[PDB]
């Protein structure tokens, strides 16, 4: 069994010597290549990607000048100001307020914000939560003020709830703050960090596009410019802007680059509609006692929160993805063969001989791969027990029956036309369904006698028999013993065995001078008159014969 | 070397005409085609998927009505009273408080709290610093109160950390407030953006995993319900809860669907340990002078924290990840190659025939498989020069000797095997080693006599030599000018080079004979009686018989 | 056509008995298999990978002893004292301050920080926002103290802004201050959530890298010295300090484990320029009132800020991952097949017969390989009207012309030399041009006569027609008769066709005669003799020859 071991199958080939197919196979060969190379190499299929971490510090630089009351009262605005302590990955600034100072939770009457005149007591409901108000109604409407009434409501008091943003936005000037932003990334799996300030960047830069794309330094109104926001009018009511960190990092040495893209975008949502709370504030609260009472000054402060957004991959070359991808990209490479394989298959077809190469004379030439499917292709059948194989002495071409014979004589089952091979020249170099005269009934029983139910033609004419080469091929004594001799050099010519070592010899030579391949002689049938002529010659003293067996 | 390039190789195949294996190719390729058409379409292959950035803002609604105090005060909380400014991925609302009013840097007895009375000064240590209690003990036991002593501590005093929160909690109504969520997410990669509230949406909704799937008003009671946690407990002491929003979103135009799905998660161990600071608060100080001294008033803040946690990605349909699944997929449809070659292969074995055959004669059909084989694969041997072939007459097989001959006669050496050949059936149509008494002893050097020391038969018998077959194919001198004129139509039969030409064709005559295959006729090792009967048929007049030469 | 759909076809190969190619093949196999194997389990490829989403809630415990002032004053911070109520991902820790009382807004001189003395009014400019000082310019220089001046500003005042941070830092005894870290993680993909506090675990643990790698109490000194950071310096100006929290996990059951590794990185610059905000503060303001106007109290608070970063991926088996795989790696296993089949091909070439073999011995056993190319290749050629193919006696090869004769015989032009075939042995067992004497001018129009211009020979001699073989195969007309009568066993030997299939017939056998192979022999060119001599035996009653005609 060692030998079985040691074994290497390698395939049989046909190398056809062809401009046309050797043309196409290499310019597909070559279309495959520069495609995958192409996928390669733009998106990077031979690194493992890796997505950052971030850790992000802001510090916004301002003052703001402002004029606010009546009289006239000049002041400042400073980060302490309109800042919160939060410093990393969203900061706010401070646009415009409302501050409603010593309030006591007492009973008033509801601000009246679009829609909350009271006309009578009938519209106010006593012990509903009104979230707008952010009281408790009493269900009595009273007077907020000479010309209308508002339902009251037990709440923090007075009570301004609703009442509209300043306008134009106190802290406006918020427009010429700049913010530092400060971004640390890392790559644990490719033990890779950076950060987007490194050494000897200017320090009086401020971002732009195209002159100062990596200063980090951004002018908050320039922020709004770049992408068509208006600050002053997002100002009064506040809102949510992104900014954007791309880091599309190689972290290859030969192709090194890891350097953050910053990109603007607003987040919140210009046309939100009145009921679902638009632009951006929050309400604190400052508690103290005052004429002993517990008060409460509340600031409604409206602004910009800066969402800082950091995102990216980290591509470094791994081994293994680069075998995965050019593995997955291997059987493309069949293309060719496929292509050219189809081409030589189409072509070999009869079709086009007949139909297509009439109509158009462009493609006859293409009629060559008829010999190389020939040389391609060996077409066999199953060999099964109902396989037979007839030829006529009429006809040119061999029939293929693979049907029973449900007591039907083979001459007149139909079965399907099958050519001849082309013989190896350089080797060469009264029953009714009768009609030659010489078939005789068979043998054989009733079960199995449609078999031998055979003449060598379809039509009445001279038998095969008479030809001389019937005689010096099948009958002659002397060619079936050379014959055998040459597979038996020291065979006995005697006994009763010889003679059906004879008859088996003519009867494979028959099969073999009219069916030529042995695959069909192995599966032939002999005609009644050559098969009896052939026992006659060499008959049998006792027994009775056999006929055709199944090889298989 | 220009027609090298203008090469195509083509594959030489069998096509078999079954049944069987028709089908069963048939099968295995659909059976691939519909697992990788489902995994494609399953699992989006096709398309390139993206992680989301993703925005919140998030507004919570409601009044607390309480009863505080003794006296029956009533009051309300509004949402500065119970949130923090942060309106992000997280916002706190607080459920319950303990508030420590004018507080002291000084001397004060730390809060028995659970564990915490002590008999005696030996339990306190002076200067250490209690993270509990919050203080710096002073190593004396004090008392507390009327009834138990406890540690004496530098701290902001009155001490009162330790103190249980309240129960049931002050704010416990807050399960009936609502939360806002807006979502705003984007795919950079893709340049897609889309927000979790379009236009047409109801403002008067709340949400419902299946009434109400999409509204992005939550109840914070509902949250808690949905998942089987209790709110009025969870108030005491607080926890968090995580608002997951899932965006599973396809971009393909075709297939565009890209919306939120909203799930909610505890992720505060209910179990956590006493002493691992169970549920969620936070101290917050106000600071203050009074009375001419630095005062200050802790907030403990007990309530629920929500994670806002947004999390998805987008799928667009891109040509390389195709290709690349594709690639990846097609040697798959090789299966129905492997799989019938596999069954050819091993159905031609012969242990079925004699062993599996017998006991199971279901699978005695597959015995075409033979035939196959045979038409399949053509087994041959590396050539080298220990390789020699043998026949003797009276077996019926031939036999491989691929050994070196340390001296022993080759009749002796013991070989491989093989069958013969089907020989073409249409091409047709005293030595003691010695048992014929014709063979001579070798006249070659001592060293390579042994190749020559054979035999006709292995047992005793008549010559091989006796046979016509013998006299008419390998001495008949017609015969082998015949042969050579076919080869050499204008040789000339004259000088001592015609003896050699025909000596060298009788020797190739008997071994195409005797071993058919031109691959082992090669190889062949004739017998010493042949030999020199065609060598005396043939002499050579002056020189010695060189006798087989490696043709390698 | 339903015969055509149940066909397999298998491809024809050669079995090679060959111990090296055989190891070759083994040895590459096994290395093929190893390797994707090995990539499969170190890199999970049979795993789907999803990232994780995380929450986290930080919780610092510790009480600061100080000593601040003159006088000397004794105090304490806890919790509430140095920390904001942010639990999350990030937690701020104060380790100094700088503190300004009573803050009005009004004129006053800026803190002379670092380069601000000015020496005149021309250095300050009126109405001039100073981001640093934080107050608008008046344009006069006035006195900070009885030594140096600086410009005059209206700000929050007195104006301490550019003043330094303490040394040491007040509140650096926080490096003995602890934090517990509760991580809740999800990969909701695969349905799973773990935090990194399980029960059983030690509650009175430190972490530390090797004995405690899973205690989730950290000290904050220890986190700076695990990284070679000291505390006490980066306490005076503050820094951020990066808690990484790494989850590789793996769900599957058979190899289930999920736990976090810990990790400390440093995220702000250590050499951070002077005028880009060294280390970490914010500006934190309370406001109130006093003496009946509006002041402010400012804490400038410089401390540690700590992000916990949690990343990693979850990986749980797929079967489409594992399929998609395997795919991938597939066609790697026709390695072997590659290198063995271009070992055949290179070593088959003659090149090294002459060339290398001669230089080097040790590569002359591998010669084998031209029996392996003649068993595994069959070159063929185009059929083509232009190829030709003529043999010469006195040549031993053939020569192949694919090319157009433009006027000139076909004895001059030149062709490529092509070998003869093998012959089967198993089977055989007074033009200026010509050089013979025996040919006769082209009959043919003289557009295509130089297509029968040829002689049997390139010099002069004796014409092939005197060899007997000649006579007895091509002009025997027994032998014509018999291959005729083997294709067409009932033929009648009567009429002019008769002579034409015998003149064909004799083309045909000189043609297989002298070529062999019928590929060849097909596209042969007969010389004017042989050709002119076979007319003679079967001349053409009436008519014109029409000679070579192109098969395709
Ligand atoms: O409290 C204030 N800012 C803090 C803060 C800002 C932002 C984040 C956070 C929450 C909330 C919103 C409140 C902190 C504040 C201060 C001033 C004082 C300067 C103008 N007055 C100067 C006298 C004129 O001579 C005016 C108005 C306000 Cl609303
Ligand atoms: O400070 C309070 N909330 C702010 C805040 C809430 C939460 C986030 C953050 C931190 C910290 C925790 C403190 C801000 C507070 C207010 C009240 C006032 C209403 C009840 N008293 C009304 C009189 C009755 O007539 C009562 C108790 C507290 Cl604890
Ligand atoms: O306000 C303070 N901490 C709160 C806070 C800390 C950190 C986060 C955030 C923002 C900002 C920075 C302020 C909250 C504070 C308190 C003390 C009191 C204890 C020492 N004095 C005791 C008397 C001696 O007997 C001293 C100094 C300060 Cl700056
Ligand atoms: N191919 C083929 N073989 C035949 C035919 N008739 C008989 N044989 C073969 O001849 C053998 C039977 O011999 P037969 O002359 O019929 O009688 P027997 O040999 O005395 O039993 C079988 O092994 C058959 O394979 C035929 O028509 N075609
Ligand atoms: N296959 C085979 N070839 C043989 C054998 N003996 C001789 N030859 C061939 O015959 C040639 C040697 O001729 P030989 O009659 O021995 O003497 P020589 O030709 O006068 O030197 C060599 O080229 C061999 O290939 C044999 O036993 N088997
Ligand atoms: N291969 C080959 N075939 C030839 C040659 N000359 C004639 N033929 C074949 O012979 C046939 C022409 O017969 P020919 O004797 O020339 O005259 P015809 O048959 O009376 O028209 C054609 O079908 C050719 O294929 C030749 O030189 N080489
Ligand atoms: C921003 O600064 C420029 C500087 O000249 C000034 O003209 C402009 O008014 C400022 N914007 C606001 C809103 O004050
Ligand atoms: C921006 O909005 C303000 C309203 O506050 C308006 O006066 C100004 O014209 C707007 N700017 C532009 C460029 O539309
Ligand atoms: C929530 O509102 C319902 C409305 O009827 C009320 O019955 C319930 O008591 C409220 N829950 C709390 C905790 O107050
Ligand atoms: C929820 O917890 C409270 C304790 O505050 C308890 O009274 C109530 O019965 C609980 N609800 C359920 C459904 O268990
Ligand atoms: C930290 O605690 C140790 C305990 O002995 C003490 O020696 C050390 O001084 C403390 N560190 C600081 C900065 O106070
Ligand atoms: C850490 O920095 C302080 C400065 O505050 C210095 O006194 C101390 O020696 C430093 N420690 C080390 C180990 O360098
Ligand atoms: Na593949
Ligand atoms: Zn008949
Ligand atoms: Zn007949
Ligand atoms: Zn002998
Ligand atoms: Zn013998
Ligand atoms: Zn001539
Ligand atoms: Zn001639």
């Amino acid at each position: 069994s060692w030998n079985d071991v040691f074994q290497y199958e390698t395939n049989k080939v046909t190398r056809i010597q062809s401009v046309n197919y050797g043309t196409i196979k290499w310019i597909l060969h070559m279309t495959v290549f520069s495609y995958v190379s192409f996928a390669l190499m733009s998106d990077k299929l031979y690194q493992r990607k890796e997505p950052l971490i971030s850790s992000v510090h802001t510090k916004v630089k301002g003052v703001a000048e402002v004029t606010e009351n009546t009289k006239l009262v000049h002041g400042i605005f400073d980060t302490a100001d309109y800042t919160l302590p939060l410093q990393g990955n969203s900061f706010f600034v401070m646009t415009n307020y409302l501050k409603s100072e010593g309030q006591e939770q007492k009973l008033c009457p509801e601000y009246p914000s679009r829609g909350k005149q009271c006309h009578s007591d009938q519209g106010c409901i006593k012990g509903w939560m009104d979230p707008q108000s952010k009281g408790i109604q009493t269900g009595r409407c009273i007077p907020y003020d000479q010309k209308r009434k508002t339902c009251e409501i037990f709440a923090w008091c007075p009570a301004e709830e609703g009442k509209e943003a300043p306008r134009p936005a106190l802290l406006r000037s918020a427009e010429n703050f700049t913010v530092l932003i400060k971004n640390n990334i890392d790559f644990p799996g490719h033990n890779y960090t950076t950060r987007n300030i490194l050494p000897g960047m200017n320090i009086s830069c401020t971002f732009h596009k195209t002159w100062n794309p990596q200063c980090p330094i951004f002018r908050l109104g320039d922020i709004f410019q770049e992408i068509g926001e208006n600050f002053t009018e997002v100002a009064v009511q506040g809102g949510i802007m992104g900014i954007e960190i791309y880091w599309d990092c190689n972290l290859d040495s030969w192709s090194h680059r890891c350097q953050p893209k910053y990109s603007f975008r607003r987040l919140d949502d210009k046309y939100t509609n009145e009921s679902l709370f638009p632009g951006y504030n929050f309400r604190y609260a400052k508690y103290y006692k005052e004429n002993g009472m517990e008060k409460r000054t509340l600031i409604k402060a409206f602004g910009v929160r800066f969402d800082i957004l950091v995102f990216g991959t980290g591509g470094k070359f791994d081994i293994i993805q680069l075998v995965v991808y050019i593995g997955s990209t291997l059987s493309y490479f069949g293309l060719a063969t496929v292509c050219i394989d189809l081409i030589i298959n189409t072509y070999a077809s009869t079709c086009c001989r007949s139909r297509v190469y009439p109509s158009c004379k462009c493609c006859e030439p293409c009629a060559v791969n008829e010999y190389y499917y020939r040389k391609k292709c060996e077409p066999i059948v199953e060999p099964k027990p109902t396989l037979k194989y007839v030829s006529f002495v009429d006809e040119p071409h061999i029939w293929m029956v693979d049907q029973q014979l449900l007591g039907k004589s083979l001459q007149d089952v139909k079965g399907q036309e099958v050519p001849r091979p082309q013989t190896d020249f350089l080797e060469l170099s009264s029953p009714d369904w009768c009609q030659c005269g010489n078939c005789l009934p068979s043998q054989l029983p009733e079960n199995r006698r449609a078999l031998e139910e055979l003449c060598c033609r379809r039509k009445p004419g001279q038998c095969i028999t008479t030809s001389e080469l019937f005689s010096k091929i099948v009958l002659s004594r002397e060619a079936l013993q050379l014959l055998l001799l040459y597979q038996e050099p020291l065979l006995a010519l005697e006994g009763e065995a010889i003679n059906s070592k004879l008859r088996h010899c003519a009867y494979r030579s028959y099969a073999t001078w009219r069916f030529v391949s042995q695959d069909m002689a192995d599966f032939a049938i002999l005609p009644s008159c050559c098969r009896w002529k052939i026992r006659k010659e060499f008959p049998k003293t006792q027994g009775q014969y056999s006929g055709f067996k199944y090889p298989y």
